[PDB]
């Protein structure tokens, strides 16, 4: 994949909002995990909570990059989900599930060339907030 970060600074929405965890805390080139360090999101406790960033227009993507919420031991928040890109009219072209990042601080989710304007992460969990250190984003070489 190419190197440059393209999620980077992009219009970013999610869900709800909690605990004052901006949506756009996720693309703002601060991988920092700790909430506390104010570079986390944080949607409502709720069904199937979600966060999205507009790349802007049609990009070939090659790999989505996820990093965690770090403090509070509360990692396993972002389980059972879904990374979904979708194209320009916000139909659906890839959807990948995992069911943990299994400890780890971040998940790499490779695509295969997909053509899309939208990188959405999905909770498929009831009653469960989606918190985000940060998305990168990263065009096809
Ligand atoms: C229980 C409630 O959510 N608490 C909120 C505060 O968050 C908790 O603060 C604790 C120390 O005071 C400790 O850090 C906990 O880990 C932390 O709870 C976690 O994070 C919050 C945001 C939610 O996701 C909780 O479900 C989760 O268990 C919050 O404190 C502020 O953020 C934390 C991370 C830390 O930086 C703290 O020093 C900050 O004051 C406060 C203020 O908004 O609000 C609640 O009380
Ligand atoms: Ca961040
Ligand atoms: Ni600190």
């Amino acid at each position: 994949v190419e190197t440059e970060n393209i999620a980077r600074g992009k219009q970013a929405s999610q869900s709800s909002t909690a605990y004052g965890g901006a949506a756009t805390r996720a693309v703002d080139g601060n991988v920092d995990s700790d909430y506390g360090h104010h570079s986390v999101t944080h949607t409502n406790f709720e069904d199937n909570a979600w966060w999205q960033v507009d790349l802007g227009k049609t990009e070939n993507v090659g790999k989505v990059k996820l990093y965690n919420r770090g403090d509070g031991n509360v990692a396993n928040r972002l389980s059972n989900f879904d990374v979904v890109l979708l194209n320009e009219a916000k139909q659906e072209v890839a959807r990948q599930h995992f069911d943990s990042l299994n400890g780890k601080a971040e998940l790499e989710v490779f695509f295969t060339a997909k053509d899309a304007r939208y990188v959405k992460v999905e909770l498929k969990t009831k009653n469960t907030p989606l918190s985000l250190a940060e998305v990168e984003v990263f065009r096809s070489a």
